[PDB]
Formats: structure tokens, sequence, C-alpha cells
């Protein structure tokens, strides 16, 4: 009933490499935990295999065509259309295929911009700020543990109006 994208992508829109995050960034995991806590994560089968187990304290939903898929702690779905039946705040969690499928459908997007260029093999779909309003933009703090500049965006889809 309220559907969002949750993603971290670098300056070229890279989001993954060899089924892993290209970068080590603890604050963004804290970001993800705070945002989706008590809510619903919807993700594809490869993304789930990457994480390797349900995230606690929230509903984990996996989309796959495998009818044998039945993990403990994970609710499974078999079509995009199934996502609209999930109640509450749903976060499209990844990966590339689900982002491509969902980017025109979601209300808003919570994007962590990783301010670097990483080698990648999976990408977030292109988008333009002409379409998306910057609800907030906040620089992450850097320290010994979080050494890559990053920016937390909250983007809301702009309404189409006659001008
Ligand atoms: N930086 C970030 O914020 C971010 C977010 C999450 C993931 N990642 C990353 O994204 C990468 C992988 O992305 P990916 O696109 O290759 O895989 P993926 O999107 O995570 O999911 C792959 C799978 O989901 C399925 N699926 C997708 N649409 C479906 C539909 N309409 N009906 C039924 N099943 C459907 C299939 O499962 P089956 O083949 O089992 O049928 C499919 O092959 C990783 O390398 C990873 O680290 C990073
Ligand atoms: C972080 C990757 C990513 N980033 C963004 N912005 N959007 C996103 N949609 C994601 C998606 C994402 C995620 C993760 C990691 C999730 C995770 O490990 N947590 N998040 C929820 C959670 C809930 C309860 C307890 C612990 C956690 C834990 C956070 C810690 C404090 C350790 C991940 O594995 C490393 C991954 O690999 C492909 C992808």
């Amino acid at each position: 009933m309220t559907l969002s994208i949750l993603v971290a992508h670098d300056l070229q829109r890279v989001i993954g490499f060899e089924n892993q995050l290209p970068w080590h960034l603890p604050n963004d995991l804290k970001h993800v935990k705070k945002l989706s806590t008590g809510h619903t994560l919807v993700m594809g089968r490869k993304t789930f295999e990457s994480i390797g187990k349900p995230l606690p304290n929230r509903r984990n939903v996996v989309l796959t065509s495998d009818t044998s898929f039945n993990v403990e702690g994970v609710d499974v779905i078999h079509s995009i259309e199934d996502i609209y039946q999930l109640p509450g705040h749903v976060f499209i969690f990844g990966g590339q295929t689900l982002f491509e499928e969902m980017i025109d459908k979601v209300d808003d997007m919570y994007i962590t911009v990783i301010e670097g260029k990483f080698r990648g093999d999976t990408f977030f779909p292109p988008y333009t700020f002409e379409d998306w309003e910057v609800a907030s933009s906040v620089e992450g703090k850097l320290d010994e543990k979080n050494t890559i500049p990053h920016t937390f965006l909250h983007l809301i889809r702009k309404k189409l109006v006659p001008r």
C-alpha cells in the first residue's frame, strides 16, 4: 500500500559484483536496519542467496520462479503482481532485476549514493532528477570504519502537471 525502493549504488550506478556488495560500509547496513525495521523487504532469489538468511525483525519476502523454494523465516512469491498484496510499507530490496521491474512502480526511493567508482556487474537502472524530488539529502560521516564518502537520498516521484 506504500511501496519504496531501498538501494545503495555508486557513481556509475553499480550495486553488486559477483553476488556481493562491491564495498564495505557499516553505516549503510545501519541505515538499512533502521529504515526497514518492522516493515517488509521484498527481494529476488540471488539477492537472498547473497545475504544467505532472513533479516531479523522484519518480514522477508523472496521472489523466485522456483516452486521448491521454502526457507524458514522467508515468505515466498512467484510474480511481480504478488507484491501489491503485501500489506504495510514494502521496500524493494534488490537486486538488479527487481529494481528494473519496480522502478516505474514505486512511490519513492531511499538511495545511498556511494561516492566512488567500483568494478561491478550489476547496476541500478538509470533515472533522472528531473523526475524525482529530493525530499532529503544527508552526507554520511566518515571514520576509521566508514571510509567511503556516501550520501543518503530520499527521492519522491514528481507529479506530472501541465505547465
Ligand atoms: N547495493 C544495493 O543496494 C543492492 C541491493 C540488493 C542486491 N545487491 C546486489 O544485486 C546483485 C544481483 O542482482 P540480480 O538481478 O542478478 O538478481 P536478483 O534481482 O537479486 O534476483 C534474481 C532472481 O529473482 C527472480 N525474479 C525476478 N523477477 C521475477 C518474476 N517477475 N517472477 C519470478 N521470479 C522473478 C529470479 O529467481 P529464480 O531464478 O530463482 O526464478 C531471478 O533470477 C548482487 O550481486 C548483489 O550484491 C546490492
Ligand atoms: C547494505 C546493502 C544494501 N544497502 C542499501 N542501501 N540498500 C539495499 N537494498 C541493500 C541490500 C543488501 C543488504 C545486505 C545486508 C543486510 C544486513 O546485513 N543488515 N540489514 C538489516 C539487518 C536487520 C537486523 C539485524 C542486522 C541487519 C543487518 C545490518 C547490521 C547492523 C550488520 C546485503 O548483504 C551484506 C546485500 O548483499 C547483496 C544487499
